[PDB]
C-alpha cells in the first residue's frame, strides 16, 4: 500500500505497519485497534512504514520516559506525518522548556481552574437546558445533539466567538486530526489563523475577559505578545476546545448506552461519578500524538536518528495492562486507575480541570433526566482514528415517560 521504504537505520525486526489514521482492526472499536499494538509479540517500540514513516512506543513505560526527556524527545514537530508536524507551530504546544514556560502560564491563564469556577453556573445551565430539551424526544443524534454543542458552546463563550461559527471552526479543526483529504494540515491551519488574526488586533487595543483578549494582551518574555504569537496560541486553544472533549463524551456515551449496568451504579452510587470520569478517561483515552529526535540516541536499545518523529501515544499508557490489570474492563471501582489521557510532561493538558467538569456535569445531567437509553435499534456505532479519535455518530433511544425534570 503507502508504506515508505524502511529507512536503513531501522531494524525490520522492530516494524509492525500501523496506520493511526485508519487502523487495521477499526471496526472492533478505536481503543481495541490501538491495543493490537499491545499484543504478545509486539515489540516495546516498533516502526511503522505507514504515514511517511515513524516509530511508535507502544507501552506506558516508555511513553512516559519519553515526555519527559524533552531534551531527545523535542514537541518541535509533534504531528505526524512529517509535513504537518513541520508546518505545526502552535504555541505552546510546539515548543520546549525553558522557552514554553511563558506562553503556557498565558494558555493555564485563560483554561485553568479559575476560568471553570467562573463558568460554573454557564456549564450546569447548558447542560441542563440542551438535556431537557432532547428530553421528551425520545431520541437524538448524541454526537450533534449534545457532545458537540455542550462543550463547543462552553468554549465558544469562553473565547468570547459567536457561536454562528461554529461550523466553520469545528470542521477546519477536524482537518487537522482527522483529515477527510480535503486539505492539508497546514491548509486547515492557515484558514483557523486567517480567522483569528482580525479578532486578535480588534482585541490587542482594549483589555478584554475573553481567552483571545486575555492572550493577545498578553506578556511574554518581558514584553508584549505580538500578534502573531497570539495567533499561534489561540489557534491552539480553537482546536483544544472543539475536538477533544466533543469526542470523549461520545465514547462515554456510547459506552453506557451499551451498560445498563454502569448506568445503574453511577444512579444509586452518584457519589462515585468523579471516579467514574477517571476511569473512563483511561478507557476511553483517545489522543496520540508525539515529538522527533533532536540527536542521535539509543533507547531501550533501540537506535534512533536525529530527525526521527517518534508516536508516543497517550492513549496507550492506561490500557498498558502492565499499568492496569484487565484494562478494557470498565470498573468505577478500579483501584489504582493509571492513564496519561491528559498527556505527561510539560505539556500536560491545563485544560482538563475544564474537561472533567464537563464530563462530570453531563453524566450527573444526562443520569439524572434520561436514566434509561439504549442505541437506536440495529445500529452499529463505528470509530474513528487520528491525532484525536472520535464517534462517527451515535443515536440514541429512549422511552420519554422515563424520563425526570428538575
Ligand atoms: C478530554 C479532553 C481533553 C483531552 C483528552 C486532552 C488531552 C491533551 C493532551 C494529550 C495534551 C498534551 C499533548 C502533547 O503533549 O503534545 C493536551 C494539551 C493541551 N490541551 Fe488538552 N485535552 C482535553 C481538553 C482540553 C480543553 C477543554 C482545552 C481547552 C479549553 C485544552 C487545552 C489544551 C492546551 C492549551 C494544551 C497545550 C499545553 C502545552 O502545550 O503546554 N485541552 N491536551
Ligand atoms: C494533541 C492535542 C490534544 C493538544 C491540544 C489540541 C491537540 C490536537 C494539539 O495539537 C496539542
Ligand atoms: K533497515
Ligand atoms: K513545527
Amino acid at each position: 500500500a503507502n508504506l515508505a521504504p524502511l529507512p536503513p537505520h531501522v531494524p525490520e525486526h522492530l516494524v509492525f505497519d500501523f496506520d493511526m489514521y485508519n487502523p487495521s482492526n477499526l471496526s472492533a472499536g478505536v481503543q481495541e485497534a490501538w491495543a493490537v499494538l499491545q499484543e504478545s509479540n509486539v515489540p516495546d517500540l516498533v516502526w511503522t512504514r505507514c504515514n511517511g514513516g515513524h516509530w511508535i512506543a507502544t507501552r506506558g513505560q516508555l511513553i512516559r520516559e519519553a515526555y519527559e526527556d524533552y531534551r531527545h524527545f523535542s514537541s518541535e514537530c509533534p504531528f505526524i506525518p512529517r509535513e504537518a508536524g513541520e508546518a505545526y507551530d502552535f504555541i505552546p504546544t510546539s515548543m520546549d522548556p525553558p522557552e514554553q514556560r511563558q506562553f503556557r502560564a498565558l494558555a493555564n491563564q485563560v483554561v485553568g481552574m479559575p476560568v471553570v469556577d467562573k463558568l460554573e453556573n454557564r456549564i450546569q445551565e447548558l447542560a441542563c437546558s440542551l438535556i431537557e430539551s432532547l428530553r421528551p424526544q425520545g431520541q437524538c443524534n448524541f454526537t450533534e445533539d449534545y457532545a458537540e454543542p455542550f462543550p463547543i458552546r462552553i468554549f465558544m463563550l469562553l473565547a468570547g466567538l459567536p457561536e454562528e461559527d461554529i461550523p466553520h471552526l469545528k470542521y477546519l479543526t477536524d482537518q487537522m486530526t482527522r483529515p477527510d483529504g480535503s486539505m492539508t494540515f497546514a491548509e486547515a491551519k492557515e484558514a483557523l489563523y486567517d480567522y483569528l488574526i482580525p479578532i486578535i488586533e480588534q482585541r490587542r487595543q482594549k483589555p478584554g475577559t475573553d481567552a483571545i483578549s486575555i492572550v493577545a494582551n498578553g506578556q511574554v518574555n518581558g514584553r508584549p505578545i505580538t500578534s502573531d504569537e497570539a495567533k499561534r496560541m489561540c489557534g491552539l486553544l480553537l482546536v483544544g476546545g472543539l475536538d477533544t472533549v466533543v469526542n470523549f463524551l461520545s465514547f462515554s456515551m456510547e459506552f453506557l448506552a451499551k451498560s445498563p449496568e454502569h448506568r445503574q451504579e453511577l444512579i444509586e452510587r452518584p457519589e462515585r461519578i468523579p471516579a467514574a470520569c477517571e476511569e473512563l478517561l483511561r478507557r476511553f483515552s483517545l489522543v496520540a500524538d508525539g515529538r522527533i529526535l533532536t540527536s542521535d540516541y539509543e533507547f531501550h536499545g533501540v537506535q534512533l536518528k536525529k530527525g526521527d518523529q517518534i508516536l508516543l501515544p497517550q492513549m496507550l499508557s492506561g490500557l498498558d495492562e502492565r499499568e492496569n490489570a484487565a484494562p478494557m474492563h470498565v470498573d468505577f471501582s478500579r483501584q489504582k486507575v493509571s492513564h496519561t489521557t491528559f498527556g505527561h510532561g510539560s505539556h500536560l493538558c491545563p485544560g482538563q480541570h475544564l474537561a472533567r467538569r464537563e464530563i462530570i456535569v453531563t453524566l450527573k445531567e444526562w443520569l439524572t433526566r434520561i436514566p434509561d437509553f439504549s442505541i437506536a435499534p440495529g445500529a452499529q456505532i463505528q470509530h474513528k482514528s487520528g491525532i484525536v479519535s472520535g464517534v462517527q455518530a451515535l443515536p440514541l433511544v429512549w422511552d420519554p415517560a422515563t424520563t425526570k425534570a428538575v
